[PDB]
């Protein structure tokens, strides 16, 4: 697996020759199995906004999230067969990562998937059989997170 530099629109081994290594943002540590575990894992600088209708949305708060920042991995149940992400395993077979159980998943389950290219600020991709989201532009405080599939990820899933 090779990381993609959003700034250069090129791939690299482990360190971009012009921007350096990938920058990863850690989830807030929360023990698995506890109530509302997923929402509590939200990194500092982000907020899970739950409404009275039971729906959730996620926003940047406090400081800009720079383009290229990586979030994840997406957590949940992994199996061969509303919150399901496909991965292509080492044996060229599909596996599904399911964030349905809020006690086992992480905050990324609440990220809204949007096909509107104007609002997208995250791109989903696979690295080492896990799903990550990378900021495809700077995300300013108050901006809602909106994810779509990276081109490489869509090309990978067609196999
Ligand atoms: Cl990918
Ligand atoms: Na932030
Ligand atoms: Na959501
Ligand atoms: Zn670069």
């Amino acid at each position: 697996d090779f990381w993609f530099c959003e700034s250069c629109q090129e791939y690299f081994v482990d360190e971009c020759p012009n921007h350096g290594p990938p920058v990863f943002v850690s989830d807030t540590p929360v023990p698995v199995g506890i109530p509302d575990r997923a929402a509590l894992t939200i990194p500092q600088g982000m907020e899970v906004v739950k409404d009275t209708s039971g729906e959730s949305d996620v926003r940047c708060v406090n400081e800009v999230i720079p383009k290229g920042h990586i979030f994840g991995p997406y957590e949940g149940q992994i199996s061969t067969q509303f919150f399901s992400w496909l991965i292509v395993d080492k044996n060229n077979r599909y596996k599904s990562i399911d964030g349905s159980d809020e006690t086992k998943a992480n905050w990324m389950r609440y990220v809204v998937i949007s096909r509107e290219e104007r609002e997208q600020n995250l791109l989903a991709f696979q690295h080492s059989e896990r799903i990550y989201f990378r900021a495809c532009r700077d995300i300013r405080p108050g901006e809602w997170l909106r994810v779509w599939y990276s081109e490489d990820y869509m090309k990978r899933l067609h196999s």
